[PDB]
């Protein structure tokens, strides 16, 4: 008869892109149990949401939070944005299944330090998550580069057919233990010599488990359209779900080409199910890479192990202080992290507006001065691009971080405000929600989020991140 909580009089967005409905929402246990006008229900707690909006909890489909959720189960960077679920294991790197010999090969340092990789099997990682759980749900992909490192000591080559056989078996076991699918990061030096046929060797395993394929493209610069062909070939050959990560046309050469990327989806063939995600910024962030050094746009160093006095400075200013070229300064700064202001804002708007595009933060949790997407992506979409810029409605914006993402990743009973679905929810003020993180002050929490529930338990309330630790590990459904 009774319920734990009723949220009264909010503008409720279902997560499916439909117009909001003014109504009340009842939570009991982990579940949404009633929707409508509910003053006839007995609730332990009552939340007055008059003038506020209620949406499904946001799903961050592009994270490198594999080890961050173990180090930092409160997950304030995500929870303070309204994110209740993270997809881990992106761009070819995952915490599991991974056995390291001497070091963690690049880019696995984006996840954590080599000693943190303690999960020879995915089941080991799930056990570790279940020790404390976390404020976010976790669903995990397996990284192709991580699989390569398990069986190859020299990564600067194709894997042998025998090494491919081992990787197929390791993925098959990870999928059976609960992984969602496989990710690749083919632009990175330690995967770039994998030919398309090496990636294709995983297709039968993925198809057998009805699993996902996600990809950081082999290049996102001049030849990005060719790189997209590679991703479509997985869909064509195996009829599996493919997601292109952080879609962009990078480089001054390619500013204005976003329509070409949208039109490229017409080349998929018989199946038309490829999706993509993007973060809402015109600046990327990664290790300082000599191939990306240019004078075409600002490049900011975020950290440098060689010259920590140069952290948070513009590469052009560093070069001038040092009396050498941008490229020579970059060589001396390595290893380092950078933010590259190399995207065009109109391209970003077009990619965000594309109806296939989900919102993903691509936040780098080990960065000591992170790109502000780590703390602002989702309220930036709702407050900057929807309310202020008007490029889409609030219903559309919410859909692209909730119901669209749960559907594309097959997240059962999430992403939608519907009776019987999990009570992952965000209460916010539609007129005040906004990102506050800037490139200079990159960890400022967003405004406008009043309360967050993860599986029916409050993980954020009135600026407090709360250790409910009610997240669950979301094991894959496998085949029929
Ligand atoms: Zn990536």
């Amino acid at each position: 008869q009774p319920v734990d909580t009723i949220i009264y009089q909010a503008k409720v967005f279902d997560g499916l892109g439909n117009a909001p409905v003014h109504m009340d929402v009842a939570i009991k246990g982990q579940q949404i149990v009633a929707l409508g006008e509910l003053s006839a229900y007995q609730a332990t707690e009552e939340v007055n949401a008059d003038g506020l909006c209620l949406a499904p909890g946001f799903i961050d489909v592009h994270t490198h939070d594999d080890l961050e959720v173990l180090r930092n189960p409160e997950m304030a960077a995500k929870i303070s944005q309204g994110v209740t679920t993270v997809i881990t294991g992106n761009c070819g790197i995952s915490a599991a299944p991974a056995e390291l010999a001497n070091d963690a090969p690049d880019p696995m340092n984006l996840l954590g330090e080599k000693a943190e990789f303690k999960f020879a099997q995915l089941r080991d990682y799930i056990d570790a998550y279940k020790v404390q759980k976390a404020n976010v749900n976790v669903a995990a992909l397996v990284g192709h580069t991580t699989l390569r490192n398990n069986v190859m000591a020299d990564l600067l080559r194709p894997a042998t057919a025998a090494e491919i056989t081992l990787m197929q078996q390791q993925l098959d076991l990870a999928l059976s233990q609960g992984a969602l699918g496989l990710s690749t990061g083919l632009a990175y030096k330690n995967a770039n010599q994998a030919p398309s046929s090496e990636v294709h060797a995983f297709g039968e395993v993925l198809k057998k488990h009805d699993a996902l394929y996600t990809t950081h493209l082999r290049t996102e610069f001049d030849a990005v359209l060719d790189a997209m062909d590679e991703a479509f070939a997985m869909e064509q050959a195996f009829d599996i779900k493919v997601i292109i990560s952080h879609l962009k046309c990078a480089g001054k050469n390619n500013w204005g080409r976003a329509p070409e990327l949208l039109a490229k989806f017409s080349e998929q063939g018989e199946h038309s199910k490829c999706s993509c995600d993007a973060y809402p910024y015109a600046a990327s962030s990664s290790t300082l890479d000599l191939n990306q050094v240019t004078d075409d746009f600002d490049i900011f160093i975020t950290w440098s192990d060689s010259h920590p006095e140069m952290a948070e400075q513009l590469l052009a200013d560093i070069a001038k202080q040092w009396g050498i070229s941008l490229l020579d300064a970059a060589k001396q700064l390595q290893p380092a992290g950078a933010v590259y202001h190399g995207l065009n804002e109109d391209d970003v708007k077009t990619i965000l507006a594309f109806d296939k595009t989900m919102i993903g933060s691509a936040g780098l949790p080990c960065d000591p001065h992170p790109h502000p997407r780590l703390w602002g992506s989702f309220p930036r979409v709702l407050g900057h691009y929807s309310r202020e810029q008007g490029i889409f409605s609030l219903a559309t914006a919410i859909h692209k971080m909730t119901g669209l993402s749960a559907a594309n990743y097959r997240l059962a009973n999430r992403g939608v405000i519907k009776v019987g679905h999990f009570a992952d929810l965000v209460l916010f003020d539609a007129d005040e929600i906004i990102d506050n993180a800037t490139f200079v002050e990159s960890a400022l929490p967003a405004s406008g989020i009043h309360q967050v529930w993860t599986n029916g338990q409050t993980t954020f309330k009135d600026k407090r991140v709360l250790p409910a630790y009610s997240g669950q590990f979301l094991t894959s459904l496998g085949a029929s």
